[PDB]
């Protein structure tokens, strides 16, 4: 299933599977998640609302990763670990492999990926590690 | 935008773009294609349809691609050449590169061009017999 999202109105997270939202894009583009109150259909953010944001979930490692900062440890030992934010581009969710360079998360070979947390709720922790 | 998707009702292969067409993704996971007539939404496929099937695209080399059947010429001799078929598994739009890669993101293609053909669907059977020479 390609269907895993989650929309970030400006205050709270938003993911697909809570109970009454549904997605709504449309022919020119335009993005609308909505929810179910009674048998009416809320607006609860929408596209247009520069300060808005809709992640899609990639399933990889059996899991649903989307735009998290997550902390990629070195099978190893300590020899590598790093709070790197996963990206999607190139048509590929990617991150940081410095410890190549930028890699698809679900090839990590000599690592193990743990979501601490996304750039939106988590602003500061890609800094300071110790 | 990420927004990009198409989806094969069956019959024909519907874009995004396309005028009045909706897609929406409900709770459980099912997703609806919607078009708009009037001003009155009237659906068009389900996730229900098993023969339908929803796919996204992804901007690479300026080009969005959904998941098709590409031809990969070398970018050097023509000593290297395949029809393969884009696919979106494990958070990436990898493709057969087997002719020191197997497979591969098809935006991280590096000695060779891609370029786009047609799709698993309305282009069945068009991943053989090969010419050469």
């Amino acid at each position: 299933m390609n269907t895993a999202y989650r929309v970030w109105d400006g205050e709270q997270m938003h993911y697909w599977d809570d109970e009454g939202l549904s997605l709504i894009i449309k022919s020119n583009g335009d993005w609308t998640l909505k929810r179910l109150y009674t048998d009416v259909l809320v607006p609860v953010v929408d596209s247009t609302n520069r300060n808005a944001a809709l992640m899609w979930g990639a399933k990889v490692r059996g899991k649903f990763i989307y735009d998290r900062s997550i902390v990629k440890i070195t099978s190893d030992d300590k020899e590598s670990s790093d709070v790197c934010e996963v990206k999607f581009s190139d048509g590929v969710f990617q991150v940081d492999v410095s410890k190549y360079d930028v890699t698809a998360v679900g090839w990590v070979e000599y690592a193990t990926i743990e979501v601490i947390g996304d750039v939106y709720q988590n602003p500061e922790l890609l800094e300071g590690v110790k």
